[PDB]
């Protein structure tokens, strides 16, 4: 499924991501606006390494899930990567705060870094309630 922007900003609050590891709401949104524009079943192929990225965050294969055709890979959140091209995102969520777990925290995704760090994230939450 493809969000709604406020929708999605009441699913990620209900599920605790508000501040999770000194995360604001608005930096998970413009994480998940960026990676993958809102949609839970997007995949990329990374032709460089032979990993994939998995929905709605677009989380790596590498570190993160088992999708059995990473080479040398490890699966961190404990999941099969297909819990991460669900409609329902608690799995995805889940595995997002697993990620954050880790010291370079959002860092970790190099979209943050481009399209979210040291901007005014404001407007990703504007008027949705949260
Ligand atoms: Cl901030
Ligand atoms: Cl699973
Ligand atoms: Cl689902």
């Amino acid at each position: 499924k493809v969000f709604e922007r406020c929708e999605l900003a009441r699913t990620l609050k209900r599920l605790g991501m508000d501040g999770y590891r000194g995360i604001s709401l608005a930096n998970w949104m413009c994480l998940a606006k960026w990676e993958s524009g809102y949609n839970t079943r997007a995949t990329n192929y990374n032709a460089g390494d032979r990993s994939t990225d998995y929905g709605i965050f677009q989380i790596n294969s590498r570190y993160w899930c088992n999708d059995g055709k990473t080479p040398g890979a490890v699966n961190a959140c404990h999941l099969s990567c297909s819990a991460l091209l669900q409609d329902n995102i608690a799995d995805a969520v889940a595995c997002a705060k697993r990620v954050v777990r880790d010291p370079q925290g959002i860092r970790a995704w190099v979209a943050w870094r481009n399209r979210c760090q040291n901007r005014d994230v404001r407007q990703y939450v504007q008027g949705c309630g949260v």
